């Protein structure tokens, strides 16, 4: 009532306020959290605000000990139904260094990225310590949001009853509780993009980026790309395909994640729609270069070719089987 | 859902939206109205918006059948700040014409209007015959708010959790479902004189003043007063006590509902402080004024100041005996 009172006099809220914030909520009747979230939303965020929330909400997560891990996502998936770029771009990453992909509730309650990884054939609820093994075995894992955020289970169902866009949305990809060194956080929006990446610096991520691909919470294969770059301070430039060695070529649409599913898999073996490939290659490359595996986006997409082919397809049929152990 | 991603957009409802938005609000459950009403406050409301939500309630409300009626109102201070002035100005006004008050609907009604008047012996809730026969013969009736507005149940503790002000701490004085033709409504901020001007200026107000004086939901007696005028479009003018013939006096603070009614008895029979008469007769002169009983707010001054003494007490003793039968 006190920190609602600030938020809907226009009031930012410190960093120790929104921490502040997350633990009340936590413990709130429905109706304080459907006012804070909908004033909050009217109101706006600061860095300060996400980095809060979102600190608050990992300490409260199912503890995970997964070391040094990268981690890519979008505050959506949002929009149109394009192939889920980052799950792609997790799944690249991992023949170069470690992942712990957060799963990460979309606008509909459900995870884009945990439709597409159970379609291609992963149990996406896994242990803390069956996670620690997935990635010491592949590299990878994935971190389903609503089995490591119990503190979050009042929050659901008025998330789900009011219908709009919360600052869960966009702190989901902030809430990682392996603490992801390096990250790619994808915005459906420009004016999340500094926000977000304060955010990322109060928080101590070593690198990330912060993007927005053609209006879409990714990077673009077709048009330009907004990025903030955090880890030496802030810096902002634009991305166009051409940086990345490709030709602009626009994404194609999809129905379903199994026919996501089956794209994906398609470009992981060296094959696919060539607008499937680039889309994915393009954001794979953000994520190399986020986690300091290439120096460079012409580097990175031309690494994340190479590893594409029947080894990537092994380590895909790797994880499935060990999720499922 | 539509109306409240529309407010946390920041967009500004019409009227008939505000109108929907009231039938929406009734029929929510608390997750939903908390949000609706932090949301809307975060933003801030128009006039077209208190006009739609204000015509909703009305049409909602208890059906009444008194006449061409007037009203005069505050929409609230402290529950112990100055003696209860719009209530004394229209028993004061019911010696020219038709007066209907409209109580407060916020939970506070502390030495609100309501318990003023129970201290002054009337019974404050009469069914709706009582209130026509109330008025046909003594030019006076009190609209119990709770009891005329069953709609606003649910509603209620959802603002006790709150803790904030809402759009209902304003709303109260443009709900009066007799529909008041002449009104004095106070506002407790500056801010407020514009979009509830216009408010009464959607709802077919045929003469209003909405007031602020000396920083209060009433005219003062010893400073300024900021009025905006609605009938002819809307004027803007400021009053002081210049204006109604006597030298400025500065109000004086009371305790309790109690001392409130014993003051303004003390007034209304002839007698009482200076203080307490001239601040309550600038404020008859204002209703006197916008009923039309009197053409400027000198004269309203001189008619409601010869209208004190026994006969007023007599009226008083009447309204109460038939608020009781």
């Amino acid at each position: 009532m006190s920190l609602l009172a600030k938020i809907v006099d226009g009031k930012n809220l410190s960093f120790e306020e929104a921490y502040e914030l997350f633990n009340e909520l936590k413990g709130s009747d429905g109706v304080l959290i459907g006012a804070y979230l909908a004033a909050l939303q009217t109101k706006g965020y600061t860095g300060e605000e996400l980095a809060g929330l979102a600190r608050a909400m990992r300490d409260s997560a199912v503890k995970l000990d997964l070391g040094k891990v990268a981690d890519t996502a979008g505050t959506g998936g949002d929009g149109s139904s394009t192939i889920n770029v980052s799950t792609a771009s997790a799944l690249i990453l991992s023949a170069f260094t470690r992942v712990a992909k957060h799963g990460n509730v979309s606008i509909t309650s459900k995870s884009g990225s945990a439709n597409v990884l159970e379609a291609l054939g992963l149990n996406i609820r896994v242990s803390p310590e069956r996670a620690r093994e997935m990635v010491e075995s592949t590299n990878f894992t994935f971190i389903f949001a609503p089995a490591y955020h119990p503190a979050l289970r009042p929050i659901m169902p008025v998330r789900k009853a009011l219908g709009i866009k919360t600052v869960f949305n966009v702190i989901g990809p902030l809430a990682n509780p392996a603490d992801p060194a390096y990250q790619v956080v994808g915005v459906n929006s420009p004016e999340l993009l500094e926000p977000v990446a304060e955010a990322l610096e109060f928080l101590g991520v070593e690198r990330a980026l912060v993007v927005h691909g053609s209006g879409m919470d990714e990077v673009s294969p077709h048009r330009e790309t907004l990025v903030l770059e955090v880890g030496n301070g802030v810096e902002r430039y634009t991305l166009s395909p051409e940086d990345f060695g490709i030709e602009p070529v626009k994404p194609l649409p999809c129905s379903s994640p199994e026919e996501s599913a089956a794209r994906i898999k398609a470009v992981l073996g060296g094959s696919g729609r060539r607008e499937d490939r680039d889309f994915i290659l393009v954001n794979a490359s953000a994520a190399l270069y986020a986690s300091g595996v290439a120096e460079d986006f012409r580097e990175g997409l031309e690494m994340a070719r190479e590893a594409l082919g029947q080894g990537m397809l092994e380590k895909l049929e790797e994880i499935a089987c060990l999720s499922k152990s």
